[PDB]
DNA sequence: CGTGAGCATGCTCAC
DNA sequence: GTGAGCATGCTCA
């Protein structure tokens, strides 16, 4: 997808380095099922009060783009809910008291929204912890299809203020697969 | 709880083997998902009328024996129904007009019973076609746990007249895995 | 119909 | 827990 730093210079950042690892040249996150991944939110200017941060997954390949990304039938019933996220949601937020799990009434896409909070004292960014509740390979779900996670900064009214994204692969061996995908990578 | 021929010499045989292939030394059937496997029903003397044949799967390993063998959530919902077999049943019967899919309300175990039919003209055994609707590897299902299929010959009152059983591995490459398991089995020293 | 090599990807098991 | 190697479904010459 195409980014939109917008008027507040909004963009993501990732801690360097397993259970979670980010590849810059690929701008792809590799992580294990249900493991927390910290994502940094950077702005050049403080967003208006009441701004929100939304996370959503969409299939990368054009031919799958219209299909809603949801958990596979096995994990959807594996009883591992936190009492807040609906079972069919792939993406969950950890360490936040006000998550909102939504489903678009038109597209039926799932998303989890959290309030935007300015960086703590001494920091240049604010961190949000995300979890993916299915592997990219789960049958009846992502089915080995790569996805993109779209992080959008919106105002209290739900208007787009900024947007960024990264590709993600939820798998058993993040470190192994990242290396495999980086050496198989061809540029131009 | 043990194979046994009974008053009718009831035992199983298998057309010999790939899609579907049996290994005598292993007494194990290696087949592909949803592919028909013909198993032969042998008897020393014809059993009474009203006799039926039931098929049931159970996990081989003791620490799994108590868990019901059923289809994984993905396949249970993958609309491949045939209009009769409940969607969660692993074993289905092919080419038989009236199979009966039951679920023991006490053990919750699935089984499919079919009426017993004497061999055709010029044959010594009767053949029943089964097929498995999940791979042994299905996550949420057998999850790589080996199962045993138990075929029982019972009369119209449900009384056991004989029993037999074989191991089964439903997989993508039956020939590759049969060879591997037979190779590994030879290592009994 | 019918072949076979290599790989993708969750799992298991020594050090 | 850390790297090696296996188990097992899929892709495609
Ligand atoms: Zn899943
Ligand atoms: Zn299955």
């Amino acid at each position: 997808q195409k980014t939109y730093q917008g008027n507040y210079g909004f963009h993501l950042g990732f801690l360097q380095s397993v259970m979670c690892t980010y590849s810059p040249p690929l701008n792809k996150l590799f992580c294990q099922l249900a493991k927390t991944c910290p994502v940094q939110l950077w702005v050049s200017a403080t967003p208006p009060a009441g701004s929100r941060v939304r996370a959503m997954a969409i299939y990368k390949k054009s031919q799958h783009m219209t299909e809603v990304v949801r958990r596979c039938p096995h994990h959807e019933r594996c009883s591992d809910g936190d009492g807040l996220a609906p079972p069919q949601h792939l993406i969950r937020v950890e360490g936040n008291l006000y998550p909102e799990y939504l489903e678009d009434r038109q597209t039926f896409r799932h998303s989890v929204v959290v309030p935007y909070e300015p960086p703590e004292a001494g920091s240049e960014y604010t961190t949000i912890h995300y979890k993916y509740m299915c592997n990219s390979s789960c049958m009846g779900g992502m089915n080995r299809r790569p996805i993109l996670t779209i992080i959008t900064l919106e105002d209290s009214s739900g208007n787009l203020l900024g947007r960024d994204s990264f590709e993600v692969r939820v798998c058993a061996c993040p470190g192994r697969d990242r290396r495999t995908e980086e050496e198989n990578f061809r540029k131009k």
